[PDB]
């Protein structure tokens, strides 16, 4: 396949990355070292992740090393939910950017629709266990990203786990300066997003595809909760084509023209779930694991779920 999407600000994005969600912080120099070293050019970060020094030790290094050019890397990260206030998106950036030893992000998201209280908690809460929102709106956040944009700290924003009419008022905000580029959404064969995905593909919005083979290390994972790396319909499918399981759940958001960011801290695994260039599933083997949609979610919260922005009240 080719290997890069068209963004709608008009630069290219590798279609596969590595993801560092829960990537521990002493190993999580060594698997971007590796990814680089083994082809990938899109790093999937966040603020949030709480590794960004650690990720940005292996950039550095591997820039410093000449492995590859600035030019060629894809980075990627998050605006958290706490800095959703006009004057603290820009300080947020540049912390992002400081921790990755980066003077631009490729692509800066919103990483939840949802603005929380500032201060030094992730999930400010109040004495009921509720998170405490902020009143700042997904309009507002997303003219402080705009402004990102034109003091060069980053070439592209977009957005995430926004859905279809938090996109759509994205995209109706008056005076819009920029489009979103990306909406990073989770989905896999149990969660198959077709009314989402097509709806942002319509307006031109690239879709990336998290958390692509069920996030089996989530901290929240229950026995028994389904299994897609162990589902005997994709290991036949996998077997069929002679690869591995995780190879086939990478392949199929990538046919959908998607981008995916599977994450790893193994190396051999990190160069399996690259090894996604060279097979191709057919028209039926797509439309089976489309078939196994279940409406299933890694990503929701429960402490989250009274704010007026949670989007997962919406059918899509
Ligand atoms: N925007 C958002 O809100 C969100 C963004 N994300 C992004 O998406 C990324 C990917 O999603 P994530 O939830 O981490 O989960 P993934 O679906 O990528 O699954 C990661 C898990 O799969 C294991 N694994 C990786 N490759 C293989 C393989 N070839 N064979 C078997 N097991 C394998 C990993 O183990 P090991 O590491 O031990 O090798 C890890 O336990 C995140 O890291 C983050 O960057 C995710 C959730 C939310
Ligand atoms: O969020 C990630 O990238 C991966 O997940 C996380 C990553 C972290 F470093 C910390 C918490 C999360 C959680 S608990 N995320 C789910 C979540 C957060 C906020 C809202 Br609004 C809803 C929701 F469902």
């Amino acid at each position: 396949m080719a290997s890069r999407i068209l963004l709608n600000n008009g630069a290219k994005m590798p279609i596969l990355g590595l993801g560092t969600w829960k990537s521990p912080p002493g190993q999580v120099t060594e698997a971007v070292k590796v990814a680089i070293d083994v082809g990938y050019r899109h790093i999937d970060c966040a603020h949030v992740y709480q590794n960004e020094n650690e990720v940005g030790v292996a950039i550095q290094e591997k820039l410093r090393e000449q492995v590859v050019k600035r030019e060629e890397l894809f980075i990627v990260s998050k605006l958290w939910c706490t800095y959703h206030e006009k004057g603290l998106v820009k300080g947020a950036c540049q912390k992002t950017l400081s921790d990755l030893k980066l003077d631009y992000l490729d692509l800066y998201l919103i990483h939840w629709p949802t603005g929380f209280k500032p201060g030094k908690e992730f999930f400010p809460l109040d004495e009921s266990g509720n998170v405490v929102p902020s009143d700042t709106n997904i309009l507002d956040t997303w003219a402080a990203m705009e402004e990102l944009v034109d003091e060069g700290l980053v070439k592209a924003i977009g957005i995430s786990n926004f859905n279809h009419l938090q996109v759509e008022m994205i995209l109706n905000k008056p005076g819009l300066k920029y489009k979103p580029a990306v909406n990073q959404i989770e989905c896999h064969p149990y969660l198959t997003q077709e009314k989402l995905i097509q709806y942002c593909q319509s307006k031109g919005i690239v879709v990336t595809a998290y958390s692509p083979l069920g996030s089996p290390d989530r901290p929240w994972a229950k026995p028994e909760d389904p299994s897609l790396l162990e589902d005997p319909r994709i290991k036949a499918i996998a077997a069929k084509h002679n690869k591995t399981t995780a190879q086939v759940l990478i392949r199929f958001p990538m046919q959908r023209n998607l981008v995916v960011i599977p994450k790893s801290v193994t190396p051999e695994r990190i160069a399996e779930n690259f090894k996604v260039f060279d097979f191709e599933l057919s028209s039926q083997d797509m439309t089976t694991l489309l078939s196994y949609n279940r409406n299933w979610r890694v990503c929701a919260l429960l402490s989250c779920t009274s704010h007026k922005d949670y989007p997962f009240h919406e059918e899509f």
